């Protein structure tokens, strides 16, 4: 996994453009993403069971995401693909076992394109509150 | 899904030299598979039944090609894929509701390089008996 | 240099449905492309003095495919590349140090997708004459 | 443009692993190169003029790359590019007329993977001094 960010502002940019298609991604416990999230963001449970069965290589993070998805999700590998949590600066301040660094690896694999949110949920979600849903 | 092909030769170059990681996937009914099929390829199923769980992704693509592998198959966008049937000589010989059209559309979504092996097991077991696998 | 092919057929439903930028090289001598080309497709000289050129890596492929546009030319490397000559069939038929697999080598180096055109010029304005330029 | 960001614990991971092949780019001005930059960095000239030249498309990136570096540099589109300057610390702090700016946009286009070094020269010789040249 190498890991690399992707700041606010920027992500922005990059959904206000027709130029590429982008695959949100919120990696936090379900009451939180409920509660509030980024506009159109699929839920992925952060269960220490589901991380277990990814490492394991028993789910596949494209089956995941899909299953994750209310609405059908589109799974392409030429998505950009954007993960936050809730307040995570940038990858290299994860610790090497939990679960967002083991869907990074798993992300990072399957997509050309991924990307930490730099702040997470809690920097964005001060930034632009009308590209939350509650 | 735009369709190329690779022909017979160069998918062993591209073997012999490992500088790629290649993804094989025989097409054929599980008979002809088993009968003789490339060296370490993985069977997919032409399952008319498969075929409509696919396009109704009921079932993701690296979803069956891990499940139909005996080793773990490493499910990763940057692999080199190659497809073949028995005899087909290019894609574009290949009717639009096929299995095959069916199984290089979702391929080419998750895959970078998706290549139909021209000529398929027949041109290949032809040429190189010694890399196929009884 | 892995060497993929595009069946003339493939080519023009690539064209004819914009969903992927296209390069398009005819690699043939000037008289040739000056003569009749596929349309808007780009000639870059079989000069065996820009083949040793190449190889010196003293000019790049797309410095050369901007010199040789007179339209700006995107140097992209997510263009789809197809290359064509006369009559070649596929990859595997090229000597070792002709100028196409030369000219295929640098080109896959610098684009992702490149891919020869199968029959070359002679099957596809045999086909096609509507979409070739005098 | 998109723009993304690695940071210098990532990028010396990225460094010490043999999986992935970096482009290390010093878009600061010689003297400062010349006085100290990150190993095996090729310096890019960050001059009013080449940006001028960039944007008028009358200079290539992977040519200005090449005539930049004392090595004879390897141009190839899956290279993991990564670019610094002096202390930016995202892409969205830069002002989008600037050269930096500009340098991205180009490398995006030539390159898969172009990501800026979040803080700099000033923070990675600040965390790796045994990983600089002077």
């Amino acid at each position: 996994m190498i890991g690399t960010q992707i700041v606010t502002e920027r992500l922005v940019a990059l959904l206000e453009s027709g130029t590429e298609k982008v695959l949100l991604i919120d990696s936090r416990p379900f009451v939180e993403y409920n509660t509030s999230h980024i506009l159109e963001a699929i839920n992925i449970n952060c269960s220490k069971l589901m991380k277990r069965r990814l490492q394991q290589d028993k789910v596949l993070i494209t089956e995941l995401i899909q299953h994750s998805a209310k609405h059908k999700v589109d799974i392409d590998c030429s998505q950009k693909v954007v993960v936050y949590d809730q307040s995570s600066q940038d990858v290299a301040s994860l610790s090497s076992d939990c679960f967002l660094t083991v869907l990074l690896g798993k992300l990072e694999k399957s997509f050309n394109s991924v990307h930490l949110l730099a702040g997470g949920f809690a920097e964005f979600s001060r930034c632009f509150p009308g590209l939350c849903e509650g």
